[PDB]
């Protein structure tokens, strides 16, 4: 209703910083509490480089699904920046899955995850944004295993169908493309096939992926066309989806409309 108006930004001492959460295993992103609401949050924050973290704040600005964490507000006006998003009481995936009972964790909330996230994805992927960094590290846990992916640094809103990374930029080898790996191109495709390792941390509950394989040796064996052993327990047809997110060709991957409702499908079948 005044000039400087943004429906965004927030007062910094609305909220209160707590700790570092995920044991600094995120960067700066700190549990905190929205006093007027008296609602815990996560706060992530810039130290005295802020291109990168603007981009961030501008990105989630203009996305919304059940299944990303929602934006709640910034404080973008002057240093200290924050980026303030819902919290997830149960912390992230990977480590969710390497510690939970595993009868309570079954088979049909495995695909229950699987559908939540290939919804967020389908979502980004019909907006024409990539989100770059896909991994269980980077989704989270709610009551009744809801899940959400989270971690939108390397997102961006795509102009043509590829992204080109500088270069000197460094990947997660493990979850990253080929043509990602070699020739620093990502696009959606390059998302599906980071899903499909997730994929795999899912159906391992977090296991490493490609064990005992040096990072070094990682390209020449997909370019042999080596792909991860399906998973003990991990159902055939899900192992397929697996391997698909896996085609050499990205055009030849699956998309995640695609993806979705086969694991809608397969999520319903095992009522
Ligand atoms: C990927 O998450 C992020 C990456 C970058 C910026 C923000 C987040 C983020 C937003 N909401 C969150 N909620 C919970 C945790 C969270 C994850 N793992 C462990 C904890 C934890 O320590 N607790 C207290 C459960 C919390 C992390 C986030």
């Amino acid at each position: 209703g005044s000039p400087n108006y943004d429906k965004w930004e927030m007062e910094r001492t609305d909220i209160t910083m707590k700790h570092k959460l995920g044991g600094g295993q995120y960067g700066e992103v700190y549990e905190g509490v929205w006093k007027k609401y008296s609602l815990t949050v996560a706060v992530k924050t810039l130290k005295e480089e802020v291109e990168e973290f603007l981009k961030e704040a501008a990105v989630m600005k203009e996305i919304k699904h059940p299944n990303l964490v929602q934006l709640l507000g910034v404080c973008t006006r002057e240093p200290p920046f924050y980026i303030i998003t819902e919290f997830m009481t149960y912390g992230n995936l990977l480590d969710y899955l390497r510690e939970c009972n595993r009868q309570e964790v079954s088979a049909v909330v495995l695909l229950y995850m699987a559908t939540q996230i290939s919804s967020a994805m389908e979502y980004l992927e019909k907006k024409n944004f990539i989100h770059r960094d896909l991994a269980a590290r980077n989704c989270l846990v709610g009551e009744n295993h809801l899940v959400k992916v989270a971690d939108f640094g390397l997102s961006r809103l795509m102009t043509g169908d590829t992204y080109t990374a500088h270069a000197g930029a460094k990947f997660p080898i493990k979850w990253t493309a080929p043509e990602s790996l070699a020739y620093n191109k990502f696009s959606i495709k390059s998302d599906v096939w980071a899903f499909g390792v997730l994929l795999w941390e899912i159906a391992t509950y977090g296991m490493s992926p490609y064990p005992g394989i040096d990072l070094s040796q990682v390209y020449e064996l997909l370019e042999k066309d080596y792909r991860m052993e399906r998973p003990e327990g991990c159902p055939e047809k899900v192992y397929e989806l697996m391997r698909a997110c896996w085609q050499w060709n990205p055009s030849d991957r699956p998309s995640f409309a695609e993806i979705h409702q086969a694991f809608e499908t397969m999520f319903q079948e095992s009522s």
